[PDB]
């Protein structure tokens, strides 16, 4: 029955009993403070390469909603900026609050922003996502934020389905998505190494932040809400609130290519 969540008794502050690394060293997200994350002229262009990408399905797995992607190749590939190698996305998903005020997981000189969007790569060094998950450079999450504004066109298709996935366990068909109507313009971005947000919290992510978010409508991200972190048959519970609180930096530090 139990089983880890967003909840007072599941949340982010209990994560640590079952999932201790949850006070490790390199844990996620950070606050981003501009003033002490410098600038890196050594940092390589980023270059995302999203023309192949190949979405399979979207599914609630009880925390979010997952647009999976087929990474039995090189499709969709992140390279370039901090990271060696080559790394393939294998699915995005998002965070968001109650309201509009809150919501994102990364903070900018402590400003949260409505919602994050992280699309998740695994490095290729590596067989698959089951082993690259497991070492320090085995993940990279390419991380966005999102701000209430105007309606965002390439969203719409994943918004018009979110009504077929609406509880925990459920996985629809979802072919033909495009990523790269969910990017902004330019690609600067911060970066630092550390963990996924939720459990298992492994310290595996080189993660790069985008310094300029997308906008999309509050209608858009309010449908957001409407999803169910429970199952068919369970007490209803919305899906609102989904993000860890930021966590401390300790020895790191967060690198610009701007
Ligand atoms: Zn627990
Ligand atoms: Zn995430």
């Amino acid at each position: 029955a139990h089983h880890w969540g967003y909840g007072k008794h599941n949340g982010p502050e209990h994560w640590h009993k079952d999932f201790p690394i949850a006070k490790g060293e390199r844990q996620s997200p950070v606050d981003i403070d501009t003033h002490t994350a410098k600038y890196d002229p050594s940092l390589k262009p980023l270059s995302v390469s999203y023309d192949q990408a190949t979405s399979l399905r979207i599914l609630n797995n009880g925390h979010t909603f997952n647009v999976e992607f087929d990474d039995s190749q090189d499709k969709a590939v992140l390279k370039g900026g901090p990271l060696d190698g080559t790394y393939r996305l294998i699915q995005f998903h998002f965070h968001w609050g109650s309201h509009d005020g809150q919501g994102s997981e990364h903070t900018v000189d402590k400003k949260k922003y409505a919602a994050e969007l992280h699309l998740v790569h695994w490095n290729t060094k590596y067989g698959d996502f089951g082993k690259a998950v497991q070492q320090p450079d085995g993940l990279a999450v390419l991380g966005i934020f999102l701000k209430v504004g105007s309606a965002l066109p390439g969203l719409q298709k994943v918004v018009d389905v979110l009504d077929s996935i609406k509880t925990k366990g459920k996985s629809a068909d979802f072919t033909n998505f495009d990523p790269r109507g969910l990017l902004p313009e330019s690609l600067d971005y911060w970066t630092y190494p550390g963990s996924l947000t939720t459990p298992p919290l492994l310290e595996s992510v080189t993660w790069i932040v985008l310094k300029e978010p997308i906008s999309v409508s509050s209608e858009q991200v309010s449908k957001f809400r409407k999803l169910n972190f429970n199952g068919e048959g369970e007490p209803e519970e919305p899906m609102v609130d989904n993000w860890r609180p930021t966590q401390p930096l300790k020895n790191r530090q967060i690198k610009a290519s701007f």
